[PDB]
């Protein structure tokens, strides 16, 4: 079968946007592809991470991957840093990416937007992500609309390497969901929901308690119409709430518009909170199971073992193409 | 004893500048320090390297290190790429260096001087070099005047890591020779002699034949005075030739000025060529011995083995400080 790779940064607790845009689809994709799902801790340090928080976040992410249903025997779950090949191939890839291609990345300009001093890692985020994917001869990359431009660069980089040194890389393809590819901030409907937003009201983590989810849905930005109908341009907050409601409940935006005819934001929000709470319920239960056992560490050990075998061999192939080191 | 680290890029065949400014001193330093001498192949790919040339250059550099007298039992001779920790610590260090500190590096601006598209590796050269040094708890760094600014950044980076996460790194110190720290191009006395200069007349490689050394010394830029006397500002080419003559022969600039009183550039250059040829003679002989045996590969295997033990443990310490991966 074809191969899949996809990473999530342990830069905070994953949100419903992360879930809706990517994680949710991993669970189904694992049975039809050879999958590598990564906890990208090296990507997470491109900005300040408290060391204790990062360690904890790394373990929580792994538990949540398994809690949503990733089966360690059907897919390879691992931590980026535990596979030296990602840093190796990242170095090689940054000697072929042009500085201008990095500065033109919208994620770079956005995250670097209005900062005096910024880490080089923020800028060199792309070559590492390109290595993450390219290392496993990945065919499909399940994301995550905001990740489209990175995958496009990654393709340019694999092509440049292939034509410069010889055919080595499979050109990967992004797989972005038709629905939920871009869940918006609850607090600023013009920005996507980010797990690292400085405002906790912007997102709902997969670990949020009922009380917390009710508050967050209640504080969500809407408008003064009091009319539940989808209109991304005119009613951004309400349209986003409808999207969340629609993908989580399985009802169409249109069905929800009818069901809420004659209502009623208070009631619409109260209902949506319960829908999110009910979705997160079985997930949180299994998360607690994984968090309290050493089984989590066995899954990760075995996952890094398999990833190392595949990746270090690609690295060897890459060094042989570039002329690095010695003949092996 | 204290520890030493120093690298040389296998980006061409080392020159007499490389020799005079660094390699020559490694031979004496090895008996008084714990030394790690590196063949930095990952630094070499920051610009285009022909894969066959790079492979060959890597093996030639190792043979020349040993040919000048580095004793594999007194020092650790290794190839950068063969120790994954350099790429690992390089990634971590680039998440702490600021983009502005990289753009202000004069080597960056020089090598990137007048180029439309440039590799990110050119820009991120410093974090990798900082990792190279920091990995081994290096106290002294023998270079290489042009390398002073990199070592200064490396110190800022170790200090930033130490104060941000906890004391881990030894603050390294540059050790630049009083004489020969900056051998100039034979063709452009305002630029340093570089092994990768697009003009082969600029430098004399340690592998150049007698005929080639005579031509290069003969074509060396001088002036219209016909007076052999040292004057860096007024007589840059002649002063550089005097410097080369002085460090290689063991005579003072002043002794040479007297000995050449009443002469005589033709004769001065003819004499200097023979001095270089006579110096390179015993070196080239041993170089051919190493090139034709598998002993060269045993030295490198053992050198990477020792370097891996030390470096991967520093990497583990670094990840533990930043919170990467899992507790080990
Ligand atoms: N708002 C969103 N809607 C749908 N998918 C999203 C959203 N935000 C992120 N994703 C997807 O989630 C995955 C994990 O990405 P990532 O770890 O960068 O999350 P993040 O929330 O954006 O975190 P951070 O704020 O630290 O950068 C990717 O496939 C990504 O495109
Ligand atoms: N002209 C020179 N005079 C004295 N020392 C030098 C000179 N050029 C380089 N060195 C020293 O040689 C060592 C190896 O450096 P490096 O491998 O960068 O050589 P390079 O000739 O400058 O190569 P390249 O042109 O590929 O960058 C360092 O210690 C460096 O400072
Ligand atoms: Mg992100
Ligand atoms: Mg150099």
């Amino acid at each position: 079968m074809k191969t899949i790779f996809s990473g999530i940064q342990p830069s905070g607790v994953i949100t419903i946007g992360n879930y809706i845009g990517a994680l949710r689809q991993f669970v189904e994709l694992q049975h039809e592809y050879n999958c590598y799902f990564c906890i990208v801790d090296q990507h997470a340090i491109t900005v300040w991470q408290d060391p204790h928080e990062l360690r904890q976040n790394i373990r929580r992410l792994a538990a949540l991957y398994l809690a949503v249903g990733i089966d360690p025997t059907q897919a390879t779950l691992f931590i980026q840093s535990e596979v030296p090949a990602h840093a190796q191939a990242a170095w090689m890839l940054q000697c072929i990416v042009y500085i201008g291609e990095l500065e033109r990345m919208t994620q770079f300009k956005e995250k670097s937007a209005g900062k005096e001093a910024v880490s080089a890692g923020l800028l060199t985020y792309p070559p590492l992500m390109a290595a993450d994917i390219l290392l496993y001869n990945t065919d499909i990359v399940p994301v995550g609309e905001d990740q489209k431009q990175h995958i496009e660069l990654t393709r340019d980089l694999a092509e440049r390497f292939n034509k410069r040194y010889g055919e080595l890389f499979t050109i990967p393809e992004a797989r972005i969901p038709k629905v939920g590819a871009r869940i918006m901030s609850l607090v600023d409907p013009t920005k996507k929901m980010s797990k690292s937003d400085p405002n906790p009201k912007a997102y709902i983590t997969l670990l949020d308690d009922a009380k917390t989810i009710e508050k967050k849905i209640k504080s969500a930005v809407t408008d003064s119409e009091g009319t539940i109908r989808y209109d991304k341009e005119a009613k951004p907050g309400i349209s986003n709430l409808l999207n969340i409601y629609s993908t989580l409940s399985g009802q169409s935006i249109e069905e929800l518009e009818r069901q809420y005819e004659g209502k009623g934001y208070g009631v619409f929000k109260a209902d949506l909170a319960q829908v999110v709470i009910e979705t997160l319920r079985p997930i949180q239960e299994r998360y607690h199971h994984w968090m309290e056992s050493e089984e989590l560490d066995r899954v990760l050990d075995e996952g890094a073992e398999k990833a190392n075998r595949v990746a270090s061999e690609m690295v060897r192939k890459m060094e042989q193409a570039m002329g690095l080191g010695r003949r092996r």
